């Protein structure tokens, strides 16, 4: 599913991601835009043989099982395919674990390079949340 911006913002808010660990909703929407273009089915292979999955491009090295990242962990306790669903619940729940974990939203490279330090409220402007 390719979410619209305000659609995604509403779903993230409903699932408690807004202000989670102090990161306002616009941070999460901006991250999703630049990680996946709002597309739940996005996948991208990393140099190390892991893959990033879903609207927040969550990695199989640590967070989900894809059966093809030998030696990896599955800290979200999910198949990586769960991160591709039209329902973002699994992505949100796993993102909550990631962002609690040490570097906060710097875990998401596109957030660090394209969202951090910017007017992120722009990403929810105009929405009825
Ligand atoms: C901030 C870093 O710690 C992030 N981290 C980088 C890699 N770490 C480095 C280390 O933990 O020294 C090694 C593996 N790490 C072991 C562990 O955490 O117990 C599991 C994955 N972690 C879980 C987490 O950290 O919440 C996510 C990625
Ligand atoms: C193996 C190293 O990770 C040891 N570690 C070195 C420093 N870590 C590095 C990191 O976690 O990336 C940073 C702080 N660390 C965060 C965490 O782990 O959750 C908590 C303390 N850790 C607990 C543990 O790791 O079992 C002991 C020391
Ligand atoms: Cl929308
Ligand atoms: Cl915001
Ligand atoms: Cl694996
Ligand atoms: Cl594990
Ligand atoms: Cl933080
Ligand atoms: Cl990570
Ligand atoms: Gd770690
Ligand atoms: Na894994």
């Amino acid at each position: 599913k390719v979410f619209g911006r305000c659609e995604l913002a509403a779903a993230m808010k409903r699932h408690g991601l807004d202000n989670y660990r102090g990161y306002s909703l616009g941070n999460w929407v901006c991250a999703a835009k630049f990680e996946s273009n709002f597309n739940t089915q996005a996948t991208n292979r990393n140099t190390d043989g892991s893959t990033d999955y879903g609207i927040l491009q969550i990695n199989s090295r640590w967070w989900c099982n894809d059966g093809r990242t030998p030696g990896s962990r599955n800290l979200c306790n999910i198949p990586c395919s769960a991160l591709l669903s039209s329902d973002i619940t699994a992505s949100v729940n796993c993102a909550k674990k990631i962002v609690s974990d040490g570097n906060g939203m710097n875990a998401w490279v596109a957030w660090r390079n394209r969202c951090k330090g910017t007017d992120v409220q722009a990403w929810i402007r105009g929405c009825r949340l």
